[PDB]
């Protein structure tokens, strides 16, 4: 590692991580499963009706957006969604002990997973939870690679799986 490469971990954090996996879009779009999304991975609704999505949008931003937001508004919604995922882990009796056992980088991958799937989705991975607590990283990653979450949209999930395997930021290098 060069002096610069050793600096790369101090530049990575949950916000930079999710920003890479989710992208940044200032107009309403459909994500890889066809669900209306905006900003940095903010799922607006699962309904096929673009009208619900715009209404959810104006609600979340608090103005008449007509489907378009600013970078600063994107950042704000994103920070709220990150806070919600972390809070969702910490209050949950099953996820909190596993999260507490993890190192800082794998904790970021855990918050990313919850941001993407939701609390009950993640807490259903009974086996992967036990694997992670037992530091069985290879097995946890192979089992996450069996999931619909990863297989229906691999490019959004692949870096998170690699990060559970390694506990480093290497999958976020060299975009
Ligand atoms: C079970 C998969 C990973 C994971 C671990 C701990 C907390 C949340 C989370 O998504």
């Amino acid at each position: 590692p060069t002096t610069e490469n050793l600096y790369f971990q101090g530049s990575m954090n949950i916000f930079e991580m999710l920003r890479i996996d989710e992208g940044l879009r200032l107009k309403i779009y459909k994500d890889c499963e066809g669900y209306y999304t905006i900003g940095i991975g903010h799922l607006l609704t699962k309904s096929p009706d673009l009208n619900a999505a715009k209404s959810e949008l104006d609600k979340a931003i608090g103005r008449n957006c007509n489907g378009v937001i600013t970078k600063d508004e994107a950042e704000k919604l994103f920070n709220q969604d990150v806070d919600a995922a972390v809070r969702g882990i910490l209050r949950n009796a099953k996820l909190k002990p596993v999260y507490d056992s993890l190192d800082a980088v794998r904790r970021c991958a855990a918050i990313n997973h919850v941001f993407q799937m939701g609390v009950t989705g993640v807490a259903g991975f009974t086996n992967v939870l036990r694997m992670l607590q037992q530091k069985r990283w290879d097995e946890a990653a192979v089992n996450l690679a069996k999931s619909r979450w990863y297989n229906q949209c691999p490019d959004r999930a692949k870096r998170v799986i690699t990060t559970f395997r390694t506990g480093t930021w290497d999958a976020y290098k060299n975009l």
